RNA sequence: UUUUUUU
């Protein structure tokens, strides 16, 4: 029911270009630029225009609250994607932006969001949102969202997170009583549109969180659907840690004239950070092997780990085997009620329950503190999967390690895994070259 | 049963 708005633009009217260079920025000559590029390892797409890279926060004129905030959290650099990011972004060009997972994509999005909506004129009664956010999970929605909170606090801002299984009462309550940032999932926010609890008239500033899973086959029409209700002059910035050949053609159905820019390889790379160990074994030795790494993991303090597997029954069926054995874990899929998958991130999160098993729900996004250790039981489906899976340790400036059990069945993605590991300089199984060879 | 994504 929700069909294409052909906005008629000659009516409204909004604010764009308010970036001003700070003042240590506008004295950087070209040399200093490209020392400042090349260091970060930061690459603007040939040919796009893109603004200088700031090197600190306060260069980015962010409002003071927001400083409060970064201070408390005592952040004191900007990472790369931040310092090439938050003045792209601010400039107001349509933008794509690759960084290694853990890097701080959410900030460089969410805090340009804020100084975006302040050069706007206030929400009045019944306006829908300035800033809509696109997540492929509701717990990453709700991560996002929590994180437009703290930056929220102390200003007239308000966000609200519009997701599936959760009930509709207080979601749409936000939504009328006006939020400038609206953080969500696909389906619950086509289905308020669809009845009218909120509307994109607003809307000049749209983010694709983890981009390339947003527009894969399943995601995509439901992307459509949502975009076709925004004016066509929004800004668009989309984000990932993978950018594969196959969605780029695609994401620019939904861009205007933009700028992408990447840090770290070109090629697809995960986080370095990350100790890479990959063992090769057959399917049926993958429970035995299992309980000797846990036996292992849980020997030290520092034992937080996620296991991931191919489907919700595995996943299961995993899960009541260690906890019929005996361990401290537990299980969160798509056939999880709403509730146990929040009580149960929330427990993971809190480090009262060390082992988390998942499917692809808590691959992409997800922010856990201390997360040391990830286990792929199963191969993923792609080598962006796993570059996605295994970064959910090794966030930020910390370290973390990535076991893989890799089977015979997994032969043909075996090359595109050696080429994520030689990317990374890891010690390569010999077991997995001579696998290959065979 | 890939996995997610409105009852
Ligand atoms: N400038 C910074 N300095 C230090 N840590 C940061 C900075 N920006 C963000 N972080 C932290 O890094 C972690 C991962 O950031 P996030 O946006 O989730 O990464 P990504 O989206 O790039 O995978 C978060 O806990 C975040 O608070
Ligand atoms: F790329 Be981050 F892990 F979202
Ligand atoms: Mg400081
Ligand atoms: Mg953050
Ligand atoms: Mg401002
Ligand atoms: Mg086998
Ligand atoms: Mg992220
Ligand atoms: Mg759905």
């Amino acid at each position: 029911l929700r069909k294409k708005k052909w906005d008629l633009s000659e009516l409204p009217k909004f604010e764009k270009n308010f970036y001003v260079e700070h003042p240590e920025v506008a004295r950087l000559t070209p040399y200093e630029v490209d020392e400042l590029r090349r260091k970060k390892e930061i690459t603007v797409r040939g040919g796009d225009v893109c603004p200088k890279p700031v090197f600190a926060f306060h260069h980015a004129n962010f409002p003071q609250y927001v400083m409060d905030v970064l201070m408390d959290q005592h952040f004191t650099e900007p990472t790369p994607i931040q310092c090439q990011g938050f003045p792209l972004a601010l400039s107001g060009r349509d933008m794509v932006g690759i960084a290694q997972t853990g890097s701080g994509k959410t900030l460089a999005y969410l805090l340009p969001a804020i100084v975006h909506i302040n050069h706007q004129p206030y929400l009045e009664r019944g306006d829908g949102p300035i800033c809509l956010v696109l997540a492929p999970t509701r717990e990453l929605a709700q991560q996002v969202q929590q994180v437009a909170d703290d930056y929220g606090k102390c200003s007239r801002l308000k966000s609200t997170c519009i997701y599936g299984g959760a009930p509709k009462g207080p979601q749409i309550r936000d939504l009328e009583r006006g939020v400038e940032i609206c953080i969500a999932t696909p389906g619950r926010l086509i289905d308020f549109l669809e009845s009218g609890k909120t509307n994109l008239r607003r809307c000049t500033y749209l983010v694709l969180d983890e981009a390339d899973r947003m527009l894969d086959m399943g995601f995509e029409p439901q992307i459509r659907k949502i975009v076709d209700q925004i004016r066509p002059d929004r800004q668009t910035l989309m984000w990932s840690a993978t950018w594969p050949k196959e969605v780029r053609q695609l994401a620019e159905d939904f861009l205007r004239d933009y700028t992408q820019i990447n840090v770290g390889n070109l090629e697809l790379s995960a986080n370095h950070n990350i100790l890479q160990i990959v063992d090769v074994c057959m399917e049926s030795e993958k429970d035995h092997k299992l309980i000797q790494l846990m036996e292992e993991i849980m020997a030290e303090k520092e034992n937080k780990t996620i296991i991931f597997v191919e489907t919700k029954r595995r996943c299961d069926d995993l899960t009541r085997r260690m906890r019929r054995d005996g361990w401290p874990a537990m299980c969160i899929h798509g056939d999880k009620s709403q509730p146990e998958r929040d009580w149960v991130l929330n427990e993971f999160r809190s480090g009262k329950a060390p082992i988390l098993i998942a499917t692809d729900v808590a691959s992409r996004g997800l922010d856990v503190e201390d997360v040391k250790f990830v286990i792929n039981y199963d191969y993923p489906n792609s080598s962006e999967d796993y570059v996605h899976r295994i970064g959910r340790t090794a966030r930020s400036t910390n370290k973390g390690t990535a076991y893989t059990f890799f089977t015979p069945g997994n032969l043909k993605q075996a090359r595109e895994l050696i080429k994520v590991l030689e990317e990374a300089n890891q010690a390569i199984n010999p077991k997995l070259m001579q696998l290959v060879d065979h």
